[PDB]
């Protein structure tokens, strides 16, 4: 399938154990692909602050169209000393790896697979 139902975990970004997926902007591309097929993926909603504690290459799920069974349809783009890989509407969230973390919510997208 092109796109694929998942509930995503919020996480406050001070309970973040890992905080990024890697060193490069296709390592974290691909972390983030391969943790969101395997339910280990978290979401940082940003906010002033959230950002600079958490660690660059940075992935965030962008809104991708204008909502299936209640599932934003979303995107990934990294980010990298200010530079963007991908282009796509307003950011949800950054991803994270989640090992775990008690969250505060869940977002249902539609992810672009």
């Amino acid at each position: 399938k092109t796109h694929v139902q998942l509930s995503l975990p919020v996480l406050q970004v001070r309970d973040v154990l890992v905080r990024g997926f890697g060193d490069s902007v296709e390592e974290v591309l691909s972390e983030a692909r391969q943790h969101l097929k395997d339910g280990t993926c978290g979401l940082v909603e940003v906010e002033k602050g959230v950002l600079p504690q958490l660690e660059q290459p940075y992935v965030f799920i962008k809104r991708s169209d204008a909502a299936p069974h209640g599932h934003v349809m979303v995107e990934l783009v990294a980010e990298l000393e200010g530079i963007q890989y991908g282009r796509s509407g307003e950011t949800l969230g950054v991803l994270v790896p989640h090992v775990g973390e008690i969250p505060v919510a869940y977002r249902k997208v539609l992810l672009r697979k």
